[PDB]
């Protein structure tokens, strides 16, 4: 018995929930693991996320480490499990709400997020390669902060994979699946072309620029920083509808405000420029995750 299995895992603490499935801190052969638990009626969601997590060549330091998909029968009902590495800090949302970061801290968070997304989006051609994956629900609540102060992306149930040979998407995607606040303009107004996989990669970039805005607010220089806020906190209610978002992002064409103090620091200037270049209404004009990783790597080298 070498491989990690459900019957050997002991749940210790409930830590949160996804759209479906509750996340627990568990102990497996003396080590901490995260267990995402789904009910029998949530099999499709569980299966889909296990399917994404099992994608060939997916493992990357900035992608949540998958361990196993399993079942657990308690004698009354069956639970469907997704076991992964456990990241004590939780999500970027929790971390940024609790702490401010330095210039170095900010670049580590932004660069690691961009590196994970670049790896996700990257297609390695051939049967022994890797299909391109688009997240479709990227947000600060879906990005985990590791002990070393770097990020890893989780919550892949809404993801879509591209097959280069057939030039097709592995599923028939439903429209407007993600978090309304982070939905790209083309997703909000339904102009998105669901037949082109590049559309999904471009909508993930938009959401990442919003996440960078959340990080940059918390970068403290000389003890000066902004308070924690979700993007569009100044324009929409909590739990905004698609129409509330669409009126702001598409009709009025507003983006989160870029403060005057971000022009005073080079790291903040580079971050502010990436943001504007992720926020174009035209998806084709946005930066790629690979290009962002390259720009931030250069900035990390220099600092
Ligand atoms: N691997 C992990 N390791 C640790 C933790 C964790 C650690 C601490 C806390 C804060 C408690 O006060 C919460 C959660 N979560 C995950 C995880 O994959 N979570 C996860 C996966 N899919 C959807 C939503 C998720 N959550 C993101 C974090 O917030 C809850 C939702």
């Amino acid at each position: 018995g070498h491989m990690t299995i459900a019957r050997d895992i002991v749940l210790q603490e409930s830590v949160g929930k996804g759209r479906f499935g509750e996340v627990w801190r568990g102990k497996w052969r003396g080590e901490e693991v995260a267990v995402k638990i789904f009910s029998s009626r949530e099999e499709r969601s569980w299966f889909r996320e296990a399917e994404i997590f099992q994608t060939v060549m997916l493992r990357h330091e900035n992608i949540l480490g998958f361990i196993a998909a399993d079942n657990k029968d308690n004698g009354t009902w069956t639970q469907l499990w997704l076991v992964t590495d456990f990241h004590e800090h939780g999500n970027l949302f929790d971390y940024l709400n609790r702490y401010t970061v330095t210039v170095e801290g900010m670049i580590k968070l932004a660069l690691s997020t961009a590196s994970g997304l670049a790896h996700l989006h990257m297609e390695i051609v051939g049967t022994q390669g890797k299909p391109a994956i688009a997240h479709r629900d990227l947000k600060s609540k879906n990005i985990l902060v590791k002990k070393n102060g770097t990020c890893c992306i989780c919550d892949f149930g809404l993801a879509v994979r591209h097959d280069s040979a057939t030039d097709t998407i592995d599923i028939a995607p439903n429209h407007r699946v993600g978090t309304k606040r982070y939905m790209a303009p083309e997703v909000l107004d339904d102009s998105i072309n669901m037949k082109h996989f590049e559309s999904f990669k471009r909508a993930d970039i938009y959401a990442m620029g919003l996440v960078f805005w959340e990080i940059a607010r918390r970068c403290s220089i000389g003890g000066i920083h902004e308070d924690y806020q979700l993007p569009y906190y100044d324009l929409v209610p909590s739990d905004p509808s698609v129409e509330e978002m669409r009126k702001v992002v598409c009709e009025q064409k507003l983006r989160p405000n870029i403060p005057n103090r971000w022009q005073s620091c080079e790291a903040l200037r580079v971050m502010a420029k990436i943001m504007r270049e992720c926020w174009y209404a035209n998806g084709a004009a946005r930066l790629t995750a690979l290009r962002i990783k390259k720009t931030l790597s250069q900035l990390s080298q220099q600092e």
